[PDB]
């Protein structure tokens, strides 16, 4: 049900679709996520398939992605960076593909596995 995380915006990164052929890819957000966080506030939420960005304080929608359109997630690799979660959206006014990155209060492994399970239950269901 209503899974949501504290979290912390880092920024973006432009990416291209050859950065995103499988492969090329899970190393590429990897060095988003090396670009942009150094080893406010947020809550990311999961809900109703959307992966949305809420103002704590006054819990106003703050941007709404929905899931089945993220090309990919993915937890900082390598040591230190376990708190660091990143995703993949084309944005839908310029048309342009980004890396979102995040520090998680918790670690980022939770939102992954929370959005497989989120996934993995849209697969299943859609039979």
């Amino acid at each position: 049900g209503i899974k949501c995380f504290a979290v912390r915006s880092l920024g973006w990164v432009e990416m291209t679709e050859e950065e995103l052929a499988p492969g090329r890819s899970s190393v590429a957000v990897n060095n988003c996520i090396r670009q942009l966080s150094y080893h406010k506030d947020l809550l990311l939420q999961l809900e109703d398939e959307t992966l949305k960005l809420v103002e704590p304080q006054s819990q106003a929608l703050l941007h709404a992605q929905p899931i089945i359109s993220i090309r990919v997630w993915g937890v900082g690799r390598d040591s230190g960076r376990e708190r660091d979660f990143a995703y993949v959206a084309r944005d839908k006014l310029t048309q342009m593909l980004k890396c979102h990155v995040f520090r998680c209060e918790a670690p980022a492994k939770n939102i992954a596995t929370s959005l497989h399970e989120i996934c993995s239950k849209i697969m299943a269901e859609l039979e």
